[PDB]
């Protein structure tokens, strides 16, 4: 309550007079806990303290604070791709420079933004780490180490046959910014084969989800310059025409009642064909059979594709498999 004296412990560069000035509580006022917490919020608003705790070790108010250090030194070590000046400019905007208050809850964003700055030049494996050094007058020296990593391969992808998607969208299927391409050292190693398989699956999915049920990959080739590491990919596709959904039939089932079969109607007759919606219907069926005890169920889909009217009818047939035995 009534404060006879105010004491502040923890100050190193901040002066007692300064903190007494910026404190809304004065010696001789009748104070309560809300007003004390509000004074702590006012002191926090200055951004000078990492922590403030108030206690009442007599009829006198005591504030134990932790003064944030001042950045005395900022150095860049093992940095070559981006020069010291550009990193200085990048750090200066988030308040990291010599003569600024070093917030404790800042390290993660320092590392994050400098790593983004490196991922904007092909280095997705760059790792930066900053170490904090103490100095007498509550100052801190920042030791920022950069392991630049290895540069990403530079890709040239040639999408012969594309009239539906822009080359942006097609090239997004090869995921030229993921690190798997790092392990591609020969045109024909296991890693290049897996990357090409996944990329061609993504391309196929792009086309089949937009109704091009006759899409086919005509040819594909992967080549790496064993000189400066460039990856060249060439894929020629045959798109075919777009198709619409026709009639859907669910055969072989004994789990569902007629009305329950419209929880599987996630697409309607006349909609543009979509492979993902068809697979979602498959998954609905598979979940219904699994909940019924059919753990090895599968769904076979027979299409009836008329290229002349451009419509595909679908017959789903359920292969339930063995039911789990109930023990009694």
């Amino acid at each position: 309550f009534v404060v006879r004296d105010i004491r502040v412990n923890g100050l190193v560069r901040l002066t007692p007079a300064n903190v007494y000035t910026m404190l809304p509580i004065n010696s001789g006022d009748r104070v309560n806990e809300p007003m004390i917490a509000e004074a702590i919020r006012t002191l926090y608003a200055t951004g000078l303290f990492d922590d403030i705790k108030a206690s009442k070790e007599n009829d006198t108010l005591v504030f134990n604070v932790i003064e944030r250090p001042i950045i005395s030194k900022l150095e860049f070590k093992g940095n070559k791709l981006i020069p010291k000046e550009a990193l200085e400019q990048g750090l200066k905007k988030m308040g990291i420079a010599e003569g600024e208050v070093f917030k404790k809850s800042a390290l993660q964003t320092i590392e994050t933004e400098l790593e983004q700055q490196y991922t904007q030049q092909g280095r997705y494996d760059a790792d930066v780490t900053v170490d904090t050094v103490a100095r007498p007058n509550n100052r801190v020296e920042l030791k920022i180490n950069f392991n630049e990593g290895t540069p990403a391969k530079v890709f040239d992808i040639n999408v012969i046959g594309n009239t539906v998607f822009k080359d942006s969208e097609i090239k997004q299927a090869f995921a030229v910014k993921e690190s798997g391409w790092a392990s591609v050292v020969t045109r024909n190693d296991r890693y290049a084969r897996e990357k090409m398989a996944a990329s061609l699956e993504a391309l196929r999915a792009m086309y089949l989800n937009k109704g091009y049920i006759n899409f086919n990959i005509n040819n594909s080739q992967l080549n790496i310059s064993e000189d400066k590491k460039h990856i060249f990919i060439e894929v020629a596709v045959d798109e075919g025409s777009q198709f619409k959904f026709g009639q859907t039939k669910f055969l072989g089932d004994a789990l569902y009642k007629p009305e329950e079969l419209q929880a599987l109607k996630i697409y309607k007759d006349g909609d543009t064909y979509s492979q993902e919606k068809v697979n979602a219907v498959k998954q609905l069926l598979l979940r219904k059979y699994g909940n019924a005890g059919y753990y090895f169920a599968d769904v076979n889909i027979v299409p009836q594709i008329n290229n002349e009217t451009g419509v595909v009818d679908l017959n789903y047939y359920v292969n339930p498999g063995q039911q789990v035995t109930v023990r009694r």
